[PDB]
């Protein structure tokens, strides 16, 4: 008779399809060969299989099972047309995980997961699980149609690092997990709020984001600008800017991200305009053969005295001058003269030193 094989081995590859069969050869000399097989346990539908070796070969393999069935092997020695009792053994072979693990669609509370999923196999459904990275037990977790491969997380916390996990799932049989991590984006400041408004300047004030940022970038523009708008560049610690330098009576556009590194998140926006320096509503409020009352509205802003001119209107010669105190909005203009057209300004002059900051002037023609 013909002695066995002994020490069976079983290796089923976890992405099913090799199964390296191995045994210990009979101990009876003379052999032709080894016959093996692979049959669905119990007796079911599945992949029964033969492959036959070398009597000098002891290791033959199945890179043909179908994955999360049961599956029994037997190994008989062969002489011929003689054959010994086998050695059998069973094995489950595991469930194929999926693969290719794209992370797309990350916003600050939510990103898109995608896979491929196990090849020729009619899976139960997916089973993922994701939790923060450092909040491990706060994990949650989803069953998916074995029809789809991709599952769009919802309700996350911004920049926050999450671990991903997707499961192929048959019957009870749950393959290892196709894992990877992806770190959701920085949520957006809010409530863009504008104070301290003067000519050339105003303070803006935003609410931080939920997430870890390191710092802002602020920037503002006019409605027209010729190069490059002016930006600043703020730590953490900062939730408002005194933007500076400004042309009165100016809209500007302010738009703030907050910044974690190479990481931006998207724009708040919101729009402010400088107070106008120039006075308004200059007019004449009385008036002789050789004078005229003038009275204007002065803009709000600290005025440290006002410049008015007037020379005959489109008489091209040089203007006349006088000052008038930032405290007082009206003027008389002596001596003119009656049939004679004559330009009247006004300038608020809001600097000081021998080149003090004056607005932009505001006139009127008089009919006289």
């Amino acid at each position: 008779p013909l002695s066995p094989p002994t020490n069976l081995h079983l290796e089923a590859n976890p992405d099913t399809g090799v199964l390296t069969v191995s045994w210990e050869r009979s101990t009876t000399p003379d052999i032709t060969g080894y016959r093996i097989t692979t049959t669905p346990t119990n007796g079911q539908q599945g992949n029964s299989l033969e492959e036959v070796v070398h009597a000098d070969q002891s290791s033959c393999t199945f890179d043909n099972l179908s994955p999360g069935l049961e599956y029994n092997v037997s190994v008989y020695t062969v002489k011929d047309d003689k054959e010994s009792v086998p050695i059998s053994d069973t094995i489950i072979p595991a469930v194929p995980p999926p693969t290719d693990l794209r992370f797309t669609n990350i916003g600050p509370d939510t990103m898109r997961v995608t896979w491929a999923p196990p090849p020729s196999i009619d899976l139960t459904n997916f089973l993922v699980r994701y939790s923060p990275v450092k909040n491990e037990e706060d994990v949650a977790e989803l069953s998916i149609s074995p029809s789809d491969n991709a599952v769009v997380l919802t309700n996350l916390l911004p920049g926050t690092e999450y671990v991903v996990s997707v499961s192929s799932v048959y019957e009870q049989h749950e393959s290892t997990p196709l894992r990877g991590r992806q770190k959701t984006g920085l949520d957006s400041p809010t409530g863009i709020d504008f104070s301290d408004i003067t000519a050339n300047s105003f303070t803006v004030h935003w609410i931080a984001p939920r997430a870890t940022i390191t710092g802002y970038r602020i920037r503002h523009h006019p409605e027209h600008f010729s190069g490059r708008p002016r930006e600043d560049r703020v730590p953490h610690s900062r939730n408002s800017i005194t933007l500076t330098n400004l042309t009165p009576g100016t809209e500007y556009v302010v738009s703030i991200v907050a910044l974690n590194g190479r990481e931006e998140s998207p724009l708040l926006i919101g729009q402010q305009s400088t107070v106008s320096d120039v006075p308004r509503d200059l007019e004449v409020v009385a008036a002789t053969p050789t004078s005229l009352l003038i009275s204007w509205d002065a803009p709000a802003v600290t005025v440290r005295y006002y410049r008015i001119t007037y020379g005959e209107t489109g008489g091209n010669s040089p203007v006349q001058e006088f000052t008038v105190p930032g405290s007082k909005s009206t003027a008389t203009i002596s001596g003119l003269k009656p049939g004679v057209d004559y330009t009247i300004t006004v300038y608020a002059v809001t600097g000081r030193g021998d080149s003090p900051a004056s607005s932009k002037p505001i006139s009127i023609n008089y009919r006289t």
